[PDB]
């Protein structure tokens, strides 16, 4: 009844797909959502909105959208908002609900990470 | 001795370089390098170069870059690498680029977080 959904910028070069796929395949090894999908704003499919809808097709009424993105930008204020309805410029049925989640941001686990990659880890 | 540079993409929007300027604080509180700067690729001040000669002028004779950008990509292939030098088209200093974040568990955790609004 409710799906997650990664969206990520999409580049030309695969890297950015395929860490949203690895990142997708860990969700799932998790067992917190029934569905979870990934959508790429530019280059890549799927869009954002085949996401959305591969979602809505498996039946998910919730829809959590999480831009995997380190920081806001006009990706994540003007593009993304768009493509998913949710600010004046893909049709979500009246029983679905898109929830709009925040990107990365600052956070500590981020410094760990940043920490290992500075000593090769 | 050694110093960290964080490095990221850099935008119109300030939201960019504010992301790598609270990261370098949180680093620093950890007591872990004697140097830490940003450098921003485009868009933003101090730029890649800046950071690196701020580095090399405080003493850093290792300068160890770090490319805070979830995946690899042209910036982190050519256009960084060229900026420091390491790729065709600095002293006895030496810089060590290292990988950007990639699909960490960590960032998984994140994740879930912000799927939960925390
Ligand atoms: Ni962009
Ligand atoms: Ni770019």
């Amino acid at each position: 009844m409710e799906a997650l959904v990664l969206v990520g910028h999409g580049t030309r070069l695969p890297y950015s797909k395929e860490l949203l796929v690895k990142l997708a395949e860990k969700v799932k090894e998790r067992n917190l959502f029934p569905i979870v999908e990934i959508g790429l704003m530019e280059f890549s499919e799927p869009t954002i909105p085949q996401a959305v809808k591969k979602a809505i097709e498996q039946g998910a009424k919730r829809i959590i959208v999480v831009p995997v993105f380190l920081a806001h930008g006009i990706h994540t204020t003007r593009d993304i908002p768009r493509l998913l309805g949710l600010i004046e410029d893909l049709e979500i049925p009246e029983d679905v609900e898109i929830i709009y989640r925040e990107p990365i941001g600052a956070d500590d686990r981020i410094v760990d990470i940043i920490i290992d990659r500075a000593f090769g880890r």
